[PDB]
């Protein structure tokens, strides 16, 4: 009943819905198998993610999903974002089909790969060597920056950039997810805590939190927070600080401390991202180039 866009339209009967990945404020995400996503290979199988309305479905829910779908189309394709693959709008429920990232989000990726503590017994030549190395952590930060740079060039503001919203592929490629969401910026529950204990207010730029102003520079603030997440190996920002205390600390200009085992180069970038004046924060272009220098210097 929605208009037909043969460019993106995909036969729903070529989808086999599987296990649900989670829910959102609007819609739910389900893992699914797709057959012939590449029209040159009609019978080949691929794993995809399918966005769809819940049965909570109001019209505002539908409008938001349609809104997200159309944003996806216009943004285009990039290596470091979750790309649109197709849509199902004819003769059935609305499906928005996007890419699969095998390893989950960046936060859980890092937390599951924290080095072994002093408690597990040494076994082998690499008992002290954890999965995560410094250049790979820098690469993760660099890829997110390039992804955001692309989104910025396409006039897209994420408004909730975080490690939880960055997905990891089988080849450890960072892919920014949920960049085109209507997040209800005029009614945000600042005290809201997610089912996994996340307080999304801790990623908000001051101008976003206090003035409801969003720019690409407000995303840069969030990227600084994400940087802190990465080099704390998936740690929660502002440790032990409730939302009420966050408000007053931010008004006092409080900033997070330099995390352990984090070089000054990267904490420097964090503080730059957290400058009070949005124009005094680096652009994503500058972040990409800054992170590239570090990355190239440690990839001999
Ligand atoms: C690839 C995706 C097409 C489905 C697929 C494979 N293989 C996959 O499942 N990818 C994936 C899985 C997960 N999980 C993390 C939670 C975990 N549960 C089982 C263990 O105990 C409880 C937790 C298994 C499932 C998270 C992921 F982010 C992905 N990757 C992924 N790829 N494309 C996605 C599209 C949307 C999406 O949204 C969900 C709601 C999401 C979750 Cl579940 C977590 N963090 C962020 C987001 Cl956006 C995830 C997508």
């Amino acid at each position: 009943d929605l208009p037909l866009d043969p460019l993106w339209e995909f036969p729903r009967d070529r989808l086999v819905l599987g296990k649900p990945l989670g829910e959102g404020a609007f819609g739910q995400v389900v893992r699914a198998e797709a057959f012939g996503m590449d029209p040159a290979r009609p019978d080949q199988a691929s794993t995809v993610a399918v966005k769809m309305l819940k049965d909570n479905a109001s019209d505002k829910d539908l409008a938001d999903l349609v809104s997200e779908m159309e944003v996806m189309k216009l943004i285009g394709r990039h290596k470091n974002i979750i790309n649109l693959l197709g849509v199902c709008t004819q003769e059935g429920p609305l499906y928005v089909i996007v890419e699969c990232a095998a390893k989950g989000n960046l936060r859980e990726f890092l937390r599951a790969r924290r080095p072994p503590g002093p408690d597990l017994s040494p076994d082998g030549p690499r008992s002290s060597e954890g999965p995560l190395s410094f250049p790979v952590l820098v690469s993760c930060a660099y890829q997110v920056a390039r992804g955001m740079q692309y989104l910025e060039s396409r006039k897209c503001i994420h408004r909730d950039l975080a490690a939880r919203n960055v997905l990891v592929t089988e080849d450890n490629v960072m892919k920014i997810a949920d960049f085109g969401l209507a997040r209800g910026v005029h009614h945000i529950d600042y005290y809201k805590k997610t089912s996994n204990g996340r307080l999304p207010v801790k990623w908000m730029a001051p101008e976003a939190l206090f003035d409801e102003v969003y720019t690409h520079q407000s995303d840069v603030w969030s990227f600084g927070i994400l940087l802190w997440e990465i080099f704390t190996l998936g740690g929660s920002p502002y440790p032990g600080i409730p939302v009420e205390e966050l408000f007053s600390l931010l008004r006092e200009g409080h900033r997070m401390d330099r995390p352990p085992h984090c070089p000054p180069e990267l904490y420097g970038l964090m503080r730059e991202c957290w400058h009070a004046a949005p124009s005094q924060r680096p652009t994503f272009k500058q972040l990409v180039e800054a992170l590239d220098k570090v990355l190239l210097a440690v990839s001999e």
